[PDB]
């Protein structure tokens, strides 16, 4: 069936957009190339809408059936609770879109009667009607990179008081199912130590390693009936409560598997057949689907000793070489089954025998080294999207804060420690909010966090070295260095001059601020100072950072 069907009526904004990089007196210390960085709109919702509406076929063998009935015999193991309303409710970030029936995320979140007697209803309404399509909303992502123009992506979710019942009947479930079925491969578990960790062993694991990354070409278009069925099959294999049983049969029904879609006018857009990207299940939906026709795949493509690596559609695979030549008819043949499977590629997938080189959740693994000149591998990735991002929250304030996202992920890389740190904690200190809480996303959830508190988690995350890191590898600096010279942001050097500045200003304040001053930015001066475990650093409550994803899946811990 086709993906979507449309009547032709627009997808339409909420407000204006903005689709020019706004500038005010901070912009230029940044980015001199402002024409370069743009904001996606939904007036280029048109030629997503052409990208993503296209018919799908699917062809199940041997391969696909035994893994599926492997990942359902783990399922089972699985014992997951229902939430109540006050806890769905807590889970709802302040700034997720308001009901269509009355209230808002803040009431939502302070637990309001309008709120939860309308969510109440919702529930009940899905305990009796398992057939009904349930309403969504149909909207083009606002989102910030460098040109190289990409149209806007788009997010369909149902309203405010099913997104709760969602969590209510599944919270738990994407939670806990997905490290089960697919133990050491499912990627939202790893912090991104833990994630390098992982990679480096598995490739060190292997007589002669060859790994690749395979992009699907529009995962969530690719996703049919039968995959969002099989998905719910997976999760019925839960030992639930008989609430949640019915819960979760009705929401595949009336919303998982399609429905209307309707623009923010209120006019109907059309019809979607495949997955909804902003749904609770969306994470975990795509990654047991993306996991079991890979594995498929895999047999298939008689992979030798192949580890599979997967974080919702993104997909990463290492294994036994067999040379170039036989490397590339397997990967030809694996392609040739994921197509099958209905999930053909983007770009065709490529063999590397370089780990550095294997690009994955937009991410490599590089080298560099610590205090005591011991080699140290570490995550990165190409700094111009989060450049691009941050000289947007230089002149703009979001309800998600990229940079310190990437401060928190990217804490050991050299664009993240010179050029983030010290342009981000230049405007803290000058507006004196050091101290104010913070929005930031990991995983698709949404966290509130202090800034103060850098140091504290940089060192729970990724350890003292990170402070220390050093000697960067001759690949990593030169695309640092080449980023640079494309978006006109000043060169490393200069960042250090800066900094040197920013560390002095963040000492003199004494308190947490000097602690960030100490460890942030030890790297800018000749002689540095010790750098011992911080005390505070145990206090904080990190349990759920890095168990599940939840992309578009309104999540706020
Ligand atoms: C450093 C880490 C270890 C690697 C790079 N990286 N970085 C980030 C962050 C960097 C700064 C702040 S969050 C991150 O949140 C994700 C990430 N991965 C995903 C991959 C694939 C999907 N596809 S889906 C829609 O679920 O089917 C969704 C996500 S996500 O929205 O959950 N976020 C990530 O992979």
């Amino acid at each position: 069936s086709m993906s979507y069907t449309w009547t032709g009526a627009l997808i339409t904004p909420c407000a204006a957009e903005e689709s020019k990089l706004p500038i005010n007196a901070l912009s230029n210390s940044l980015l001199r190339h402002h024409n370069m960085v743009y904001a996606t709109t939904s007036r280029s919702a048109g030629l997503r809408q052409k990208k993503v509406t296209f018919d799908r076929l699917q062809v199940l063998d041997d391969h696909y059936r035994d893994v599926l009935k492997e990942m359902k015999a783990k399922a089972s193991t699985v014992k997951a609770k229902l939430l109540s309303v006050e806890e769905a409710c807590k889970l709802t970030p302040p700034h997720s879109a308001k009901s269509k029936f009355g209230y808002g995320a803040k009431d939502v979140r302070n637990l309001s009667s309008k709120a939860v007697n309308h969510i109440h209803s919702v529930w009940k309404d899905l305990l009796e009607d398992t057939v009904t399509p349930i309403d969504t909303t149909i909207m083009a992502k606002n989102e910030v990179f460098c040109v190289q123009r990409k149209p806007a992506r788009l997010i369909v979710f149902p309203d405010l008081g099913v997104r709760v019942c969602e969590k209510m009947a599944l919270y738990d479930v994407v939670s806990t199912l997905p490290q089960v079925v697919m133990g050491s491969s499912y990627g939202f578990q790893y912090s991104p130590g833990q994630r390098v960790e992982f990679l480096v062993n598995t490739w060190k694991s292997k007589k002669n390693p060859m790994g690749f990354s395979y992009d699907t070409r529009c995962f969530d278009s690719t996703v049919t009936e039968n995959d969002i069925r099989v998905e719910e099959s997976i999760y019925q294999c839960c030992d639930l409560a008989p609430e949640a049983r019915q819960a979760i049969k009705s929401l595949t029904e009336r919303l998982y598997i399609g429905g209307p879609l309707t623009n923010s006018k209120g006019q109907n857009c059309g019809y979607r057949r495949c997955r909804a990207s902003g749904v609770l299940t969306t994470s975990c939906g795509n990654t047991l689907t993306c996991y079991l026709k890979a594995s498929a795949a895999c047999r298939a493509a008689k992979l030798q000793d192949c580890t599979m690596l997967v974080n919702g559609d993104d997909l990463v695979v290492i294994c036994e070489s067999a040379g170039t030549q036989e490397d590339a008819a397997s990967l030809r043949v694996f392609t040739e089954a994921m197509t099958r499977y209905s999930a053909p590629p983007g770009d065709p997938p490529q063999p590397e025998y370089d780990l550095e080189l294997i690009t994955s959740c937009s991410s490599n693994v590089s080298v560099a080294h610590d205090a005591s000149g011991k080699r140290v591998y570490y995550l990165t990735r190409d700094p111009t999207t989060p450049l691009a991002r941050a000289a947007w929250e230089t002149a703009r304030h979001t309800p998600v804060n990229s940079w310190l996202g990437n401060i928190i992920m990217y804490a050991p890389t050299l664009w993240a420690r010179m050029i983030l740190m010290t342009h981000f904690f230049s405007i803290l200190l000058a507006q004196e909010q050091l101290e104010k809480a913070l929005d930031c996303q990991i995983y698709g959830a949404c966290y509130s966090i202090e800034p103060l508190d850098l140091p504290q988690i940089i060192e729970r995350l990724h350890g003292l070295s990170a402070f220390s890191l050093h000697s960067y590898s001759p690949g990593e600096i030169n695309r640092v260095a080449s980023c640079l010279r494309k978006l006109g942001v000043p060169p490393l050097r200069v960042w250090r001059h800066r900094a040197r500045s920013v560390r002095a200003r963040l000492l003199s304040q004494g308190g947490r601020a000097a602690t960030c001053g100490k460890y942030l930015f030890n790297w800018a001066v000749k002689t540095k100072l010790k750098l011992t475990p911080i005390p505070a650093a145990s206090q904080l409550d990190l349990s759920g950072w890095f168990v599940a994803g939840y992309s578009g899946g309104d999540i706020y811990h």
